[PDB]
């Protein structure tokens, strides 16, 4: 077969989906770079993705992510109970009473940023939560950040999940920025271990600092760094789930009305942008022995993707996928493969998203801001959703003017 990999780039969100349309299958094999891959979509595929006794993360990820958006030796690189175990380190930061007091810091950071934005006249909204939100995430995980320090490493973060993915210098930008952004959770996690840095004992970086391995063993101080950083970066890209939330409120007729009087709507609504939107493309697992599936050979060592945009829009599953319908959720079931924007499966026993909790309840925070405090004019712009772009965003980044939050 021939190479995919200039297809899937150009597509990256949409390919797989496409082509299992074309061919009338949930399945299909292709191949990226040297290595023959089986492409995957629905909740039948995810329930085998997830099925630890077939396949294994462990080599699976490529090089140029490691540098980049994931760094080196953390959690989703490991399989069995040494993944188990480190993972149980992430989800015991995740209790109902931490997830909220992140998101009131979080509320707290975007009250504080309005009167710049007032300032400005005019905003570029995605652009502007990067800050806020690595303002709060390092309060509430015990990571120091002077104030003047605070734009940088919000850039810094940003480029390991915005940049990561360009065909273009930003890629430069974000591997240097790996290396920075490990450097400076390096220094928090030893300061923390020689007693300089005071982070308090339910904080992100007291756990991740402190945590022991199944050996008894602290982390390698650039291991712990990464963990660190793999709880900072992904709340700063919440950034993208906020702007997704602004545009479904800008686009979607009837949706701000029910989200201002229906006191239930929300959590609907933000499930549905989850749902709707396009954000983490797909997965990468390796088959770790033989076997066959629905008429498709799975050899030991194949490499799979799951696609979970394709997933998340299953005609077999949601019947009328294409529409942005928060409604939908009251028949939901709470089915654990076949809604999957962070990941299927379970939480502690595979490597779905521990950072679910922390992005409904910030989502939740910014749908309250947009429609029952922050007032704004949205001009003239171009608010498609770019496809082609990782992560997706509204082409013109959402542009605010006028904003206040005195109305
Ligand atoms: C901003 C939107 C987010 C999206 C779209 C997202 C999506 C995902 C996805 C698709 C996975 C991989 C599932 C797999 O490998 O099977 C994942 C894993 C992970 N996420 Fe998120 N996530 C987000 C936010 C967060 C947050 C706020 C945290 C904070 C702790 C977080 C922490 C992690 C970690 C540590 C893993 C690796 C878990 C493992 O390998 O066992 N994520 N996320
Ligand atoms: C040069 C080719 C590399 C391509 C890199 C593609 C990476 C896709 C990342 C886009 C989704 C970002 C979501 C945040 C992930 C997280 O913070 O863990």
């Amino acid at each position: 077969g021939p190479d995919e990999t200039l297809s899937l780039l150009a597509d990256p969100y949409r390919f797989i989906s496409r082509q299992c349309q074309r061919l009338g299958a949930n399945a299909f094999e292709s191949r990226f770079l040297l290595k023959k891959t089986n492409c995957l979509k629905g909740a039948k595929a995810a329930e085998i993705f997830y099925d630890t006794t077939r396949f294994e993360r462990e080599g699976a990820m490529p090089v140029a992510i490691q540098k980049t958006l994931l760094g080196q030796g953390g959690v989703q690189g490991l399989d069995g109970e040494t993944h188990r175990h480190r993972k149980q380190m992430f989800m015991g930061l995740m209790t109902p009473e931490r997830v909220r007091a992140l998101a009131q810091l979080f509320e707290a950071e975007w009250r504080r940023a309005v009167p710049g934005w007032t300032r400005k006249g005019e905003i570029v909204f995605y652009d502007e939560l990067h800050e806020p939100l690595t303002r709060a995430v390092c309060a509430w995980a015990g990571v120091p950040l002077p104030d003047d320090e605070a734009g940088n490493r919000a850039g810094e973060l940003r480029a390991l999940f915005d940049a990561a993915g360009s065909a273009s210098p930003r890629h430069l930008w974000s591997r240097l920025a790996r290396r920075r952004v490990d450097a400076w959770a390096k220094r928090i996690i030893e300061g923390i271990r020689a007693g300089s840095i005071g982070s308090g004992s339910g904080t992100a970086a007291y756990a991740i600092a402190w945590h022991r391995d199944r050996h008894d063993d602290l982390l390698s101080p650039h291991v712990a760094a990464v963990e660190l950083v793999n709880v900072l970066r992904p709340t700063v890209a919440i950034a993208v789930y906020i702007t997704f939330v602004a545009h479904a409120l800008q686009t979607c007729s009837g949706i701000r009305a029910a989200l201002v009087q229906q006191p239930d709507y929300a959590e609907l609504f933000v499930q549905e942008v989850r749902r709707f939107y396009p954000f983490f493309p797909a997965v990468v697992a390796r088959a770790s022995q033989d076997f066959e599936w629905e008429g498709m050979a799975f050899p030991e060592g194949r490499q799979v993707v799951l696609d979970l945009y394709g997933s998340n829009h299953d005609a077999a599953t949601w019947a009328d996928p294409q529409e942005f319908r928060p409604e939908r959720f009251r028949a939901w079931d709470e089915d654990s493969f076949n809604f999957i924007p962070q990941g299927g499966g379970d939480h502690y026993l595979g490597h779905r998203c521990p950072g679910e909790w922390i992005v409904l309840a910030i989502m939740k925070v910014a749908a309250h801001l947009l429609v029952n405090a922050m007032r704004y004019d949205v001009p003239d712009q171009d608010l498609s959703i770019d496809f082609a772009r990782l992560p997706a965003l509204p082409k013109s980044g959402f542009v605010m003017r006028n904003v206040h939050i005195g109305g």
